[PDB]
């Protein structure tokens, strides 16, 4: 069925849904072995209930965009690098909305993603930006591939591809979060790719978290690899290393070969350098300006 509603931003959109009886589902049967949205009423059982509307015009921002959104990923991960879902082979996508009460976070928990509301002042809905959706989706992606381990700088390369895979998706800017960030506050973000320290991350290795939290700083020292990445998409100069940039287009197809081919699960920022120069020989040739750029974008982070 077409199902229609609007985003957590307001802005009305279309997307796949299912009649059952005498009302419809939030439930694409129509992209691998399904994409499918859930409610969790506002407690922490998931996948919680089937999100269900009478006449097919949606009244749940956050459900509307975590569906339109894995959706939308679903087929950006199809058309841009030939992937049939999380695993290849069109695992079903299951997306719950409103875990939680006044919940601030989102989490792929190793067979769905989960969303919850954020508490109206430091968030809103987290399901609300699509780098939001790909960042958690791209979790998936990972655990079936490099199946990158949660700690220290092997859980920062989990992250920082979440990143730059949810980024990527969107292309608005070099921005993680922003829409669902700070509502009081405009041109702000969780996190930026393209400078990194604005929001308290390192963006060059010499400054590498080093400490326990966050398991061991995966969500700080993504920052370094974040930065890898846009100087070689964007191009800069940046710590005396001048990176001559080779585009979006060319610069995801090399991550995400490198990160899904090459590193393994206790790969260190130094086996991504090596991933991602092997990645650019692959696609471009071993002494083409692209393998160029892919070493001097890791030396300009101080990755050697
Ligand atoms: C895309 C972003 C909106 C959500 C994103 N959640 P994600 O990284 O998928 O998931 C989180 O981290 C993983 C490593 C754990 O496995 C998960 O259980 C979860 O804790 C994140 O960057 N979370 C950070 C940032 C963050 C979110 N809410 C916060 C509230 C306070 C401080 C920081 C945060 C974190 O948990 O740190
Ligand atoms: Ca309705
Ligand atoms: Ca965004
Ligand atoms: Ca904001
Ligand atoms: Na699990
Ligand atoms: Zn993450």
């Amino acid at each position: 069925a077409t199902g229609t509603g609007k985003g957590v931003l307001g802005d009305t959109k279309s997307f796949t849904t299912t009649a059952s009886g005498s009302s419809y589902q939030l439930k694409d049967t129509t992209r691998g072995n399904g994409v499918v949205t859930y409610t969790a009423s506002n407690r922490q059982s998931i996948p919680g209930t089937i999100l269900t509307d009478a006449d097919n015009v949606w009244n749940d921002p956050a459900g509307v965009d975590a569906h339109t959104y894995a959706a939308k990923t679903y087929d950006y991960y199809k058309a841009k690098f030939g992937r049939n879902s999380i695993d290849g082979r069109g695992l079903q996508l299951r997306s719950t909305v409103h875990y939680g009460s006044r919940y601030n976070n989102a989490f792929w928990n190793g067979s769905q993603m989960t969303y919850g509301d954020g508490d109206g002042s430091t968030f809103i809905a987290f399901s609300g930006d699509p780098d939001v959706v790909g960042h958690e989706l791209t979790h998936g992606v990972t655990e079936y591939t490099s199946n990158l381990e949660y700690y220290g700088e092997s859980g920062a390369l989990n992250e920082a591809f979440s990143d730059v895979i949810g980024n990527d998706i969107q292309r608005k800017n070099w921005l993680v979060g922003d829409d669902i960030y700070t509502p009081n506050i405009a041109g702000d973000a969780l996190r930026s790719m393209s400078n990194p320290t604005l929001y308290d991350q390192p963006d060059h290795y010499s400054n590498l978290y080093t400490g326990s939290s966050d398991n061991g700083g995966v969500h700080t020292n993504s920052g370094i690899i974040n930065k890898a990445y846009y100087l070689l998409a964007q191009g800069g100069t940046f710590h005396g290393v001048t990176v001559n940039g080779i585009g979006r287009d060319a610069a995801v197809q090399i991550y995400y070969s490198a990160f899904t081919n090459y590193l393994t699960s206790s790969s260190d920022f130094s086996n991504a350098r090596a991933a991602v120069i092997q990645a650019a020989k692959d696609q471009y040739g071993a002494n083409s300006a692209e393998a160029t750029a892919a070493a001097k974008s890791f030396d300009a982070v101080g990755v050697n």
